[PDB]
């Protein structure tokens, strides 16, 4: 009978499972009796088996192939297998067990033997296991300059034993405190952890510049771990790594129990190019200890670099000319989309992060309003008012709008109708005769509302849908794709209004616009950003046309050479822009009146050598985007040409 | 020299293409002068013959194959190619065309043949085209109810000669006018076009009922036309047809000239299986008129039905239901996914759309406020208060919710602290004592804010994930994936407590809320909605626990039975229910104060045999979902155990 057969290879499965799912007691329980023809082992003896030697290499994933169960005698079914398992030294593939089984009225059972943990394995032999972590790789910026890198620390701690007894305990504690920026409680609450001990060292902090006077306890060691140059002006960009736990490697095996992994940003999206591979071996030995078969042999290797588009010097003005406030900048070279710089702020300490941190100075991060954790230049936004140029520029291609022609606009509000109930488009400037180039130098928002009505919805989206609304960009940052609105109809005269000078419903993180707005840089060709220096340039043809570029960038010229142009600040500086100033209002339900979103957006228009996109997210009074850009126009115009 | 062999093969390679492009004159330009060993004729003559047997076979997308180009003598090079072409009646493929081309000096051009049009055709030979249109094919209900058909209309018109001079033509008008709801302005416009003329039947209006008194010049034409039974009760889904223009035609050459297209919803959607195909002849004939070569020949084959899920009679009440307010109901048998009732309200009239409708009609269509033409059941919303049943299963899953913690609330607003504002959340009846039971039945948001804030962002995400958000469901009916957030994070305590009771930024549309919600009647299991009656069920284990099922259900039970049960006037219908109430504060830039939304969810916990989900958007005062459902739940109830 196959019948039994049937049970047989059903037997086997269940006893790979249960390996599989880590359940060694059930597979265990699903063998003979100890004999010298049955089991090798009690069922305590097999679970205690596997659990000691798969838990030593890190043994999961057991699957198999090829099962076979033929039969011998009626009592006995031979079994056979092929078999693959994840270990912390790589998979281990072809493995070839075999076996038997036991019939016994309605029960089969498996005859275990110790070669059913590995197949070579007989009587009382042993399992080693060897290994050689890999050292981390470096995150280096476009000419070398290291953004991630192993550096070695100087490392503060004290000894309680040479700190004193009351009378220089106290006070050796105040001359550390002072010495080294340090709460006394924290070093008491330090030094009287569980685990301290008289005698040990307790590590307190790290010191990142040149080492003072010594207090008395106070004592300076070097320890190897990762560092973050520029700090936290690339922090959300580059993020942080932390240490291995016993989690990590129950999902991933081969990483390093003793090492260290990327818990967000860069570190974590390349965290395996960056973390290399075990160097180890795997092998069973005799009762002895002599070598009588390697499983699995390989020499470590270190990680590789990874070389990105950013330019360290870039990254650190974009990031201090933000002065700590919410906001964002990014940077590129138009023409080929290198991502020149990606600032957030505010932001997080990185090197921190990774050295240990306070656990309430993490809460202060985290309860913070303004958010440091966030990565605003991956986060979507209402684009603002600059996003007039584009609708601009879709008009310009249909032929609904005319350079030339001159709207007359009275006031600082208006409205289609009454249908539009008290709401209205608003803008600053109360300049009776606007034309298209009037409407960009004050940045008139009423002008392009009404413009974009008159295009009408089918026709925006036709242009808008020539864009990258939608689209994956292939960065390795995580981000959702812009989007105009929430559907594929506005289905309200007020949304296509609003979403023509760039509110509404439009998502668009920073990336994304700097990579719409790369057009004016290449005769309607938009460019896609880039991160990775050796990546190919990728580009999208004719999202808008050339005669568009041409008649609106001679406008953002204006914008900062005529007096009133919005941007004007920035002709002092001498160097040849084209610019967009913008606003977005937003509402909140935590404050009574609403917040407002400052935004600067400039190129060179005579070289096409660098663009940049700057937003100040929910503005103090009195603050803006423009205010705070000349340091990084001026770097970007020196160096990028 | 093979130097010119290269420009041989581009010649050729830039005359197919201009003929692939559809400008003729190019191509002609391209061929030697008229002579014996040359070009057959003129370039005139050239692009004339295109023009008018290309576009007599609706002739596009000319592709090639296999080019060769050897020569023959110094001064003539011969080339050959397979190639293909869409036609009116399908792809012409594997077609062979040769011939040569003329060296001269720099100049190499195509000796033209009319074997270059296509390959059998020599002199004055003539080409033939007859076709069959398809007759489109049926949308029918689940029990074979027509939803979408071809009808014999009665068409009214009238003549203006047998009208009148100035004493009857005044008073026929008026007579036809009020026998026929008809605006005499109408009628006048009607008989006054350019292009009518005395004596034509010049149609005025489609008889949908018994035909009555007929005054002079009125008369009566059938017609044959689609027809929608169920009128704008199913508009939305099923949308409707339109003529074929020379533009459709253009894109897609197989489609009949003189037919009709689906230009919205599911007649659009299964445009394709529903035309069928043209039935036709393309042949060659000799100058004289005989058959010399059938290019393509194939018998029509009319177009296919399709078979709903749908329940015409429940798709009508749920429609009629609603009143005419905006909102929508969706209604299905949850354990197997099948769409019974798909409304959205306000609607369309699909019968004027398809038969001819004044201008001004279609445009009241666009500017009423309330939207007729949007899917409601397919658009993203907020889900309102109801989703706290959702927040509260995760809740039992991960064990943050005891059922039988009871909080103490006091009043009707709750904030975390100071750091929310003026921010608060909040609910309508002031119960002290509230436990999970409680807050369900009296709908109770604080309790389940301050239970998504002790359970955290963390756990709440991980229970959310495990529900549809991000998925693209697969169904004919164009629509966005439901999504928890804009971000991946809220960065924000408000937005994960709003979320909690299905405000924020939640958008889930009707038909991904009732697919969410069915794991109440699967226990746990989530049950795909399928509108196609023939496809196969499709579900997701284990999206929540069976515990939290069974503990959940009972409450339900209790929103309808318990006399303050936010659903309780729904407990007099005396049939098995588990409900739900809900609503959701919108705020708008038009409207003063902000908009509310009323929702309801209810199924048979008994049976699992139907579940509803309807919603009232921007209700008026006193206006609810729950106050109008009854009607749907008894016939429900009734027809699905």
């Amino acid at each position: 009978e196959t019948q039994a057969v049937e049970a047989g290879e059903k037997t086997v499965e269940q006893f790979v499972q249960a390996l599989n799912k880590g359940d060694y007691n059930k597979a265990a329980e699903m063998t003979s009796k100890k004999a010298a023809n049955k089991s090798a082992l009690s069922e305590k003896e097999i679970l205690d088996k596997y659990q000691n030697i798969y838990g030593a290499a890190d043994v999961k994933g057991l699957q198999i192939s090829n099962l076979k169960v033929d039969k011998k005698d009626d009592s006995t079914y031979s079994f056979s297998y092929k078999a693959k398992m994840n270990t912390s030294l790589g998979e281990l593939k072809d493995l070839s067990y075999k076996g038997t089984l036991d019939r016994n009225d309605g029960q089969t059972t498996i005859n275990w033997q110790p070669n059913l943990v590995f197949p070579e394995m007989e009587g009382n032999d042993k399992v080693s296991l060897t290994t050689q972590e890999a050292a981390r790789g470096n995150i280096i910026d476009r000419n070398g300059e290291p953004l991630a890198t192993t550096g070695k620390l100087k490392q503060l701690g004290v000894v309680p034993s040479k700190l004193g007894d009351g009378g220089e305990k106290t006070a050796n504690i105040k001359a550390i405190a002072s010495s080294f920026d340090l709460t006394e409680d924290a070093i008491n609450q330090a030094i009287s952890q569980s685990w301290v001990q008289p005698d040990y060292f307790v590590p307190l902090k790290i010191i990142d510049g040149a080492t003072p006077e010594l207090p008395a306890g106070a004592t300076i060691q070097e320890v190897d771990g990762r560092y973050y140059p520029l700090g936290e002006a690339a922090a959300q960009l580059i993020g942080y790594v932390g240490d291995i736990t016993a989690e990590d490697i129950d999902k991933n095996p081969e990483l390093s129990s003793n090492g260290k992994i990327g818990r967000s940003g860069l570190e974590m999206a390349f965290d395996k190019d960056l973390r290399g591979t075990t160097g180890g071996k795997l092998s069973i030995t005799d009762a002895d200890g002599v070598e009588k078969k390697v499983l699995i042999e390989h020499e470590v290797q270190n990680g590789k670099d990874i070389k990105l588009t950013i330019d360290a010097k870039a990254q650190k003005t974009a990031f201090d000319s933000l002065g700590g406030k919410a906001g964002s900048t990014v940077a590129t070279t138009p023409k080929t989309g290198d991502l020149l710089a990606l600032a957030s702020s505010p932001s997080y300490d990185p090197n921190k992060m990774t050295n240990g941190i306070s656990q309430e100075d993490y809460k202060a991060y985290e309860e913070n309003p303004e958010q440091p954790f966030i990565s605003r230049f991956a986060t979507g936004y209402a684009p603002g008012s600059t996003f007039k140029m584009i609708t601009a520029a879709i008009g310009l291609d249909n032929g609904t709008i005319d350079p030339n022609e001159v709207l007359t606009i009275n006031g600082l509000k208006w409205q289609k109708d009454s249908s539009w109930g008290s709401y209205q488009v608003t803008r600053v400037s109360d300049v009776s005769q606007v034309d298209l180039k009037t409407a960009l130098i004050y940045s008139d928002n009423i002008y392009m509302a009404q413009e974009t009505l008159k295009m009408g919805e089918k026709k925006f989206r036709t242009g808008l849908d020539k864009f990258i609304f939608g689209e994956d960009l292939d960065l390795p940052i995580s981000m959702n794709p812009a989007q105009i609105s929430n559907e594929d109809s506005f289905n309200s005269d007020i949304l296509l209004a609003d979403t023509g000078y760039g509110q509404g419903e439009l998502l668009i993180n920073p990336i994304q616009q700097a990579a719409m707005y790369s057009v004016f840089a290449n005769n309607g060709t938009l460019v896609y950003p880039k991160l990775i220096a050796d990546k190919e340039t990728k580009d999208k043809k004719n999202v808008i046309g050339e005669t568009a570029v041409q008649t609106i960038v001679p406008d953002l010229r204006e914008v900062v050479q005529d007096v009133n142009g919005t941007a004007h600040s920035l002709s002092a500086l001498g160097i040849p822009l084209a610019a967009k100033t913008g606003t977005a209002e937003i509402k909140e339900k935590q404050d009574e009146k609403g917040k407002e979103n400052s935004f600067l957006f400039a190129f060179n228009p005579d070289n096409q050598g660098y663009m940049m996109v700057s937003m100040l997210e929910n503005k103090e009074d009195d603050d803006s985007a423009t205010k705070r850009a000349s340091e990084l126009l001026q770097y970007l115009n020196q160096n990028y040409q």
